[PDB]
């Protein structure tokens, strides 16, 4: 769809009566460092990205049946199960995690993140970009809709999150590397990409029903996880809603992240271990994933402005979603 301007994607914004909404308020404001076992973790796992890594078409637990591929996918994930057993019982992956909540209003296309409940200090400031094409019966929506406008009045609340499988993913895969076992240093890798992902599920669980709590009688089973059959999300930098990288870089400050986990961010603001994911956690009832795409100059321009950054740095972090040349 054609482009529209900058003012006029925020006009369509994703409308809401903000004046008859009571946002959820956070139960536990503040920074709180956390782990996981592997025993916790594995019923989180989502097996069937697993089986995508191995090339095996067919959802988990079907997969397992399946006429074809079923007797090689059962032994993968025997294989699977006896590496997370030994792992498990000798501690030598070590899933880590860090969480934050924290008193929130949008102003504009940004998410305002307060010391403290007089909403006066900002500590950081969470930057979001805005859908920029022609929608029909659509928001051009952008993640900061979903937190309450600081001209509403409206006490709102943002969360946070940053989790690994274990600082020793690397340890493990370069001692199989070393010996040229490929296969062992590929599932030692999609095992511990499996426990960072468990563990964010985990945790998002977690944040929904106790630490943020508007959810605290969610049961859910796993399969209904995977759904995504649950009130809020927990979109993550470099994905389609927020893709600009270098946003982890407030994630790590605002969780002191690598000071409660050890994790990195590289130059390019990968993460470190590979296996780990950090986010946002939003609790609105409409909040949903969808796709920012392709913006034009006068948003690259604002975001630059908002970010501290020349025009020149954003393009670089925005260059895939660049609708014009650069
Ligand atoms: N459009 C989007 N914008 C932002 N984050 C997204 C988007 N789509 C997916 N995500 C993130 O990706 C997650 C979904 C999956 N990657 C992870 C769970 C899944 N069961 C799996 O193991 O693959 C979401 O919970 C978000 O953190």
């Amino acid at each position: 769809t054609p482009p529209v301007t900058l003012e006029a994607a925020r006009d369509n914004d994703f409308a809401f009566d903000w004046q008859a909404y009571t946002p959820p308020v956070a139960h536990r404001l503040g920074v709180q460092e956390v782990e996981a076992s592997i025993e916790t973790l594995r019923n989180y796992i989502d097996w069937t990205p697993f089986f995508m890594t191995w090339s095996l078409a067919g959802k988990y637990p079907r997969i397992l049946e399946d006429e074809v591929v079923g007797v090689e996918a059962q032994r993968l994930f025997k294989d699977a199960n006896d590496m997370l057993d030994k792992l498990s019982a000798e501690k030598t992956l070590n899933p880590r995690g860090v969480v934050g909540l924290f008193p929130a209003n949008r102003v504009g296309d940004d998410i305002e993140i307060y010391r403290d409940e007089t909403r006066t200090h900002v500590i950081n400031v969470s930057h979001h970009l805005r859908q920029q094409t022609e929608k029909t019966g659509f928001a051009n929506y952008c993640l900061a809709d979903f937190v309450a406008p600081k001209l509403s009045g409206k006490a709102d609340y943002i969360g946070a999150f940053a989790v690994t499988g274990g600082l020793e993913e690397d340890a493990l895969a370069d001692a199989f590397e070393a010996q040229h076992d490929d296969y062992n240093k590929i599932m030692v890798k999609a095992l511990a990409d499996r426990l960072a992902e468990a563990f964010a599920e985990y945790l998002h669980e977690r944040v929904r029903k106790v630490y943020w709590g508007y959810a605290p009688n969610e049961n859910l089973s796993n399969e209904e996880l995977i759904r995504e059959n649950y009130q809020g999300i927990r979109p993550a930098p470099g994905y389609p809603a927020c893709p600009e990288h270098t946003e982890k870089a407030t994630i790590w400050e605002l969780l002191e992240v690598e000071k409660h986990t050890g994790m990195k961010l590289t130059e390019s603001f990968a993460m470190w271990p590979g296996a780990s994911v950090s986010g946002w956690y939003f609790s609105h009832p409409d909040s949903k994933y969808y796709a920012v795409a392709q913006i034009q100059r006068d948003q690259v321009e604002d975001y630059a402005r908002r970010k501290g950054m020349s025009v020149t740095e954003v393009e670089r972090w925005l260059a895939p979603n660049l609708g014009y040349d650069a």
